[PDB]
């Protein structure tokens, strides 16, 4: 049973499928399960040797009792294949889906990269998005209807969304991107798509103008009903579930037996990965530390260091757990933010739950990340990107002799080429598979920063 971070859902029934499409709860909160499903010692032992798709089935099954088991297995097996997750760049077996690449021992701990970025758009959101494509298609087939997804992107999330949803029955994607303001690789991956259910709208503004238009359409309830408007952003619970799976996969790959403990480092203070790692640990996965790298973001640093915020969907899910899963406390925190200019979890006695849950944090600077990229290229003979470098720098501050440390690789170097050029004096390396991408014919519709222009476009391209 799924309930709201702000109190709705008690005395009701919301299944996984009921909330799949990712709406907020009725009270403005986010949906969460009423308990975290527990993995027994026997289950954990049985799961160690499962291929990724079957491990995914096991975990998704804990969170979804309303979809027939056979159908969930068919969905995960269709989703997680070597062919889709084909871009393994370090000699790994793509059938692992998220191969673990061990770098070496540091402070007595084996340090590895978990390769989450071998999917079609070379970054970690392909892990959840590919699954959401199949889940959406499956669920929408039951009603013979179409979901018209509206989203915004600066390149990476929209790419992952479009590669997951292209060609899915019952789905269209209307994606707003800032015209001429994205990197060439990301622009080409999106705009080269010819699929008739994918609509790339290049907005004459910046990313925040694109987000503002999605928000404005969010507030037009009659239009949302008329056009069956959907979202695949962080409000989506299924995306978090999907991410729990690779913590299990990485744990097993990093260990020989379930007597061992593993630490993970999450780049970029990303609350979806924070949440997913925390949820895996809460289910019984033997995670020692969850290390959160926050680069030079002072807000994130301040929160993890002190529990305070002075004035993210998934921040709210995390803080709900810090506050004891009491929705009244969450509502108060948001009242403190609005009425009193921030919150202070240390003062209220709730900050102790951050360390309780295994969390620690650290920061990196641009110079630190360049140095880390250069170090890795020389010592371990491989390219890593800026996000992975933020992760590795921070990971290195939290090594315990004897405890594997797994750093999430959240984007491949080709996605963030500027820092690779600065660090390594060259473009990211790329195989023949990607030759000509940026020169392919591009298909997009330019629109101004005008919400009604976007509404008109959607209405003219759905048949509603």
């Amino acid at each position: 049973n799924y309930i709201s971070t702000r109190g709705a859902g008690i005395g009701e029934r919301h299944t996984f499928s009921d909330i799949l499409l990712g709406g907020l709860a009725k009270d403005g909160g986010l949906y969460l399960p009423s308990e975290y499903p527990q993995v027994s010692a026997d289950e954990l032992a049985r799961w160690r040797t499962l291929p990724y798709a079957d491990l995914a089935f096991e975990i998704l099954s804990k969170f979804c009792d309303d979809i027939a088991a056979a159908d969930l297995r068919a969905i995960t097996r269709r989703t997680y294949t070597a062919d889709v997750y084909r871009h393994a760049r370090r000699g790994g077996n793509a059938a692992d889906i998220t191969p673990l690449t061990t770098l070496g021992t540091e402070n007595g701990a084996p340090v590895s990269l978990l390769e989450l970025s071998n999917g079609p758009t070379l970054a970690f959101k392909d892990m959840a998005m590919q699954l959401l494509g199949n889940l959406f298609e499956y669920t929408l087939a039951k009603h013979g209807e179409t979901l018209n997804i509206l989203g915004a992107t600066s390149g990476d999330t929209g790419s992952a969304a479009e590669y997951a949803m292209r060609g899915k029955e019952g789905v269209r994607v209307f994606m707003l991107s800032p015209h001429k303001k994205m990197s060439a690789f990301q622009t080409a991956q999106m705009y080269s798509l010819q699929d008739p259910n994918i609509f790339n709208l290049a907005v004459n503004g910046v990313f925040d103008d694109c987000q503002d238009i999605v928000k404005a359409v969010s507030n037009d309830h009659a239009f949302k009903a008329q056009q069956k408007i959907g979202t695949v952003n962080s409000i989506n619970w299924a995306r978090v579930v999907a991410q729990v799976v690779y913590y299990f996969k990485g744990y097993f790959a990093a260990t020989r037996s379930n007597d061992e403990r593993v630490s993970f480092t999450v780049p970029s203070g990303n609350f979806g990965n924070v949440c997913a790692g925390h949820i895996a640990r809460m289910m019984g996965l033997p995670i020692e530390k969850l290390v959160v790298a926050t680069n030079e973001n002072d807000v994130l640093d301040e929160f993890f260091r002190t529990g305070a915020y002075r004035v993210a969907s998934n921040f709210e899910r995390f803080v709900f757990d810090l506050l004891g899963r009491d929705p009244a406390r969450v509502v108060q925190l948001f009242r403190d933010v609005e009425q009193k200019g921030g919150f202070d979890l240390a003062a209220s006695g709730d900050f102790a739950r951050v360390a309780e849950f295994g969390f620690v944090s650290g920061r990196s600077t641009h110079a630190d990340r360049i140095a880390t990229i250069r170090d890795v290229f020389e010592r371990y003979r491989t390219m890593i990107d800026t996000h992975t470098a933020d992760g590795l720098k921070v990971a290195r501050e939290h090594l315990r002799p004897g405890v594997p440390m797994v750093v999430l690789e959240t984007a491949q170097p080709i996605k963030f080429g500027e820092s690779i050029r600065e660090a390594l004096g060259q473009e990211p390396s790329r195989p023949a598979a990607f030759d000509g991408l940026e020169a392919l014919p591009q298909r997009f519709e330019v629109v101004d920063a005008n919400a009604q222009q976007v509404k008109d476009f959607i209405a003219a391209h759905t048949g509603a």
